[PDB]
């Protein structure tokens, strides 16, 4: 592609991959924003004789789709790469433009006219980034720069891949290489010959996709992991570590996307803790985003940290985010690894809260709002089966409108009646609580009775709390 | 007598303009080094603590060995601070 | 072109044949500003007849780059210099122009 490799790091390198990965995977939608400068347009406009760059993004239906009158396939139907450069201006005089994409890029084929036909284009969007990623992170959506009417919910979960287009460095003549490289024509060829494979099924040999895949994240890291594979191994000799280096950045990209989903969508898109489980040694890894436990100052109210031992019995410190909006009293409940455990605990809460409205909202009525309430762990530790009290607690906090206090882990757990229960190892609690950065410990009175078992130099750490019923417990945690 | 560590919180939240917490009783005092000393009649001390209407207290580290002296029903009543050394008890104190 | 060198200085004559640049650099842009009547536009319209003057600068995407309904390129396709005048109220009406 005429870059000098050595001038940069690995993870760049793969990116760089995961730009050619359009040319060699069937209809392999992906979306690529970054800084200026970073050569982002020269693969798909000087570097490859199956390429169209689209200058402005400013493409009409049938220019694009099929010419109904002159009875011509569109652009899909000529071109295996189609890239969208500068997409922050396209703006469609056909409404359909959005919509045509949106079904091409679910089915790979478009009904127009008097038929259905099938096109293998691959659809590329290169954007430019003014502000920095952090602020962009913080403040919006990674997908804001995409205009207005293209930032849909169902139109962003067809991309296979989004690309951190600010991890390659800005672009400097030191980075052209002078050695011996490939044809351009030999690789494009290449690129077209293998589209033809596939090896997208590579991965059931060795792996298997987590719970929180649904049908089309397994459709795009499946995919992307066939572009991968394509693009370094052709010959079709690979081992089990290459097709989780493979595996492993698919998921991240795709999980990037399932983030902006998340935070443009609500509801539908919590489930963005993508993982793997290894089908030899059964053991699961999680991945993470690279640009993306518990910082000072009061967080944002029905926001809380629960600790808790997992199923394994191990401590395990997750976060409870209550969403509130005006409804009808209705529960919605996410992250709660679909165990049904935690599950009826957050309903048995939730129905005491119900009951017992009155006195701890001070005249909010609960009927009137409807609360979605999501559970992130913190530590990779595993499930967590108790939760009613810290339920309870964040839906006071959420309702109230008041903030959790800064620094504390809500303990104990709650019966339908009003009774609390002690806390099992309370001594590791708080060892992960002070490892998490708790600094205030709100706890059950009837733990008290096992103070003696903590040891003074992680005791001395905790603002300790003691409550007697959930309504304490309440407004003991909120303040 | 045992006046030293009060009067280093009162210093600190003076200068600093710095309201201390409400309903926050110091305990233990310090030498002219910095060494702090375990709170003498820790019971009593926080029972007097409790009828005043104390809801925080702030205690030496050294004096949570005697917390296991301290009954659980007025143990209950507080959210207790432990701090070090009396800079930790000025940052406890003043929040 | 019709001056007078010996009534011009150097630095003049060299900014002179940096006019005659576009003429002869394929895909060469470049931008000129200065005080009216310094004979800016007189090469670009009288003195070749291979250049183009498109006076006004509103002038449409179609017409200058490609028209998919002809399926016939624009100016840029047959002229070896587009110069633009009056670059201050030039405007597309196409916001991809």
């Amino acid at each position: 592609i005429g870059m000098e490799p050595a001038s940069l790091k690995e993870d760049v390198q793969w990116h760089l991959l995961a730009r050619m990965v359009p040319f060699v995977e069937n209809n392999y939608n992906v979306c690529e924003l970054g800084p200026r400068g970073t050569g982002k347009s020269h693969i798909y406009k000087e570097c490859s004789p199956n390429s169209i760059l689209v200058s402005g993004g400013q493409t009409t239906v049938a220019n694009l789709f099929y010419n109904m009158s002159s009875r011509r396939i569109g652009l899909v139907g000529l071109w295996d790469v189609v890239a969208f450069d500068q997409v922050a201006g396209i703006s469609f005089k056909d409404k359909d433009g959005v919509q045509i994409m949106k079904d091409y890029m679910a089915s790979g084929s478009f009904a127009r006219g008097r038929e259905q036909m099938e096109a293998s284009a691959s659809m590329v969007f290169v954007g430019n980034i003014n502000q920095s990623v952090e602020s962009l992170v913080k403040t919006s959506h990674l997908l804001a720069p995409f205009p207005e009417a293209m930032i849909d919910s169902a139109f962003f979960d067809r991309f296979h891949a989004y690309i951190p287009g600010w991890e390659i460095p800005k672009m400097r003549p030191e980075f052209f290489t002078n050695r011996y490289g490939l044809i351009v024509d030999y690789l494009a060829e290449f690129f077209r010959e293998m589209r033809k494979r596939s090896f997208a099924d590579s991965i059931e040999k060795y792996f298997k996709l987590g719970n929180n895949l649904n049908q089309r994240d397994v459709i795009a890291v499946r995919k992307t992991v066939s572009g991968l594979m394509k693009l370094l191994y052709p010959h079709g000799q690979f081992n089990k570590e290459d097709v989780r280096q493979c595996l492993e950045y698919a998921l991240q990209v795709r999980r990037r996307v399932k983030e902006q989903l998340k935070k443009i969508g609500g509801m539908e898109f919590y489930d963005v803790h993508f993982s793997y489980i290894d089908n030899d040694t059964l053991e699961e890894h999680f991945v993470s985003v690279k640009e993306q436990l518990i910082p000072e100052g009061p967080a944002k109210p029905g926001f809380l940290y629960t600790i808790g031992l997992s199923n394994k019995g191990m401590p395990g410190l997750y976060r409870l985010e209550l969403q509130v909006t005006k409804g009808s009293g209705k529960l919605a409940t996410s992250g709660l690894w679909n165990s049904s455990s935690a599950k009826e605990q957050v309903k048995i809460a939730f129905d005491y809260f119900k009951a017992n409205a009155s006195r701890i909202s001070g005249g909010s009525k609960v009927m009137e709002h409807d609360f979605h309430l999501h559970v992130v762990e913190l530590q990779n530790t595993g499930p967590l089966s108790h939760l009613a009290l810290p339920s309870l607690v964040a839906f006071a906090s959420g309702l109230l409108g008041r903030s959790v206090q800064s620094q504390m882990v809500v303990l104990g757990d709650m019966s339908l009646g009003g009774s609390v229960t002690p806390v099992e190892s309370i001594a590791e609690c708080l060892q992960v609580a002070f490892d998490a950065g708790a600094k205030k410990v709100a706890l059950p009175m009837s733990s008290a009775a096992d103070i003696p078992t903590i040891p003074v130099e992680l005791f001395t750490k905790f603002q300790t709390s003691f409550y007697a019923d959930p309504v304490d417990a309440v407004f003991k945690g909120l303040g």
